């Protein structure tokens, strides 16, 4: 019985990775999921510049999830470039470097100077379509024309495998168009879903106040909450990218939501909202939950039961 | 101390109704819903043919919330048609009848033959261009040129006031224009958000199976899932519609939950999934339960926290 993988040219001691901007924005945060028990890592997303983010208080989470509206803090892409070059440790587990930039000319940037160090070191790139958080820029996918734009420059100015982080979407005929428009590009190796559940609202009854401070109050939705929409995401996406593979994100707190995540379709599962309340403890107990539901149904690899859940 | 209220021209017992689709579809449902201590009540979503709908299973219920792919089954629009303009007692309480309709056409010819009955007996048109589970048809006002083309053709066949029950949306812009669309048609007097979080995946891990049979699984969310996304789109479409009503729905399970929505905007509040697993006995308990929480903040009116939620 093992959970081990082998995708995209790189080992993977178990399937659980941080979700990015969880655990992995300093260098304090990279080294510590570096020595926890996860099998990857993916630092925060990361725009051209330094950003202080959007005011707080700007995190809260509850017992059913947690609303953010952080707003892209972060130390800036020369910072995670260095992390990635120089610092990171490879021989513990793979890194992805994950890169929001406000404007197709700001991701292209970054991804001409990743490349040398994709190419070199064997970092891999997720390119994140779906931040809700940041005012004034909707989500990217959803606005299939900009989305393919953003996957024709990056594609080309990268010219390397990469990956792309979803929004969620709730509708069968943005299932069947966004699944194509990914389809069109070869080098997207890997399509996580899903970013948060943007612009939710939460407001405490005896305040009579929103909980966070950004966008009066709006912000996206992790936790328990989600867990269906992003099971559901997971599966579109398998279905619709026999070519791809798909990462699961989204309601994981349990070796059995991993376990439904997977039989989605999933390849890594990531780790948002449990992690940043739990901790990075979170991952052995993750590891040894899946081990468990497996030796009870008789699985003795990820592959066995990977997208095969079953319909009626 | 009493929950009573005035809008569109009726007089409500307090501001609590079903949400259309539960407890509703059949002259008994709606007798039930009728002695209820309800406000209000909402017919099933109809067509003009009758419908047997999706296959069974269609609707399950979690601990979170429920799943469903009813896809519109219903009696056909002459039956509540005819249960409007002669089976309801209006002395009991007002009736909202909802449509929806495969096509524009459909609902326009529906909408040609309630004229008359909303003349004479005052029932209310709620518009449905949210339906996510009927197979090959997208929610309408995910499309906001088909929106805009169905209000034009209903507000021009009605020509009496009506309200439209909206899809949740995720994204600032979307809330924008959605908005934006909604106030090009002054027919329009109310606006209910939301209907269920469109297909969502629920799968049991012990089975390895999707719960419901229609659409491989997919189906819409309702119940603790959705709160927050249900409390940002009431207040969303509260602040970009200044002259217009706001109906909530998603996630009601308590007095405290009705409140929330209240204070992000609700005029009315409308009861799903709670309503379907706990039956009609909820509505006492809603009303005892929101009547408390005022008495302890010394509100004496509904009028006194509409809207007035605190942002940071
Ligand atoms: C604190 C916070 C910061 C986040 N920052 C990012 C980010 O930088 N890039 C990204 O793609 N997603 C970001 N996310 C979204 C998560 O990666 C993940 O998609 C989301 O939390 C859903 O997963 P969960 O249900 O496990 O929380 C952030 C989430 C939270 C909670
Ligand atoms: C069994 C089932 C049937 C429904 N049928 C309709 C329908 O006919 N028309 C409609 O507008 N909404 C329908 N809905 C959606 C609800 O009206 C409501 O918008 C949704 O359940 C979210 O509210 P909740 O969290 O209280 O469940 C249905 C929901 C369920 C549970
Ligand atoms: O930093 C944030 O606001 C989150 C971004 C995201 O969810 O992509
Ligand atoms: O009958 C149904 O499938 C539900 C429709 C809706 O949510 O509008």
């Amino acid at each position: 019985m093992c959970l081990k993988l082998n995708l995209l040219d790189h080992v993977f001691a178990n399937p659980f990775m941080n979700a990015a901007g969880v655990l992995c924005s300093t260098e304090e945060d990279l080294r510590c999921m570096t020595a926890s028990s996860s099998g990857a890592l993916v630092s925060k997303s990361c725009t051209s510049a330094p950003r202080d983010g959007n005011p707080e208080p700007r995190y809260m989470a509850f017992p059913l999830g947690s609303i953010n509206s952080m707003g892209l803090p972060n130390l800036g892409f020369d910072f995670y470039l260095k992390y990635a070059s120089d610092l990171h440790d490879y021989s513990k587990k793979p890194l992805f470097l994950s890169i929001s930039g406000l404007s197709v000319e700001e991701n292209v940037a970054m991804v001409r100077r990743l490349a040398p160090v994709a190419q070199e070191k064997g970092v891999l790139l997720e390119l994140n379509l779906s931040c809700p958080n940041v005012p004034g820029k909707p989500q990217v996918a959803y606005d299939f024309e900009a989305m393919r734009t953003y996957l024709q420059q990056v594609s080309l100015a990268y010219g390397l495998p990469f990956g792309v982080k979803m929004p969620p979407y709730f509708d069968i005929a943005h299932f069947d168009t966004a699944a194509a428009v990914l389809n069109e590009f070869p080098l997207v190796k890997f399509v996580t879903c899903v970013n948060s559940v943007g612009n939710g609202l939460v407001i405490d009854a005896e305040s009579e106040s929103v909980v966070i401070k950004p966008k009066q109050g709006f912000g996206g939705l992790g936790g328990k909450y989600i867990l269906p929409t992003a099971l559901a995401n997971v599966n579109a996406f398998y279905r619709r990218c026999p070519d791809k593979l798909v990462f699961g994100c989204g309601g994981v707190y349990s070796g059995e939501d991993a376990f439904l995540h997977i039989l989605a379709g999933a390849s890594m599962v990531q780790v948002g909202t449990a992690l940043q309340e739990e901790g990075p403890g979170i991952f052995t107990r993750l590891e040894d939950e899946l081990l468990e539901i497996m030796a009870r149904k008789g699985y003795r690899t990820l592959e066995e039961f990977r997208g095969r859940v079953k319909t009626i």
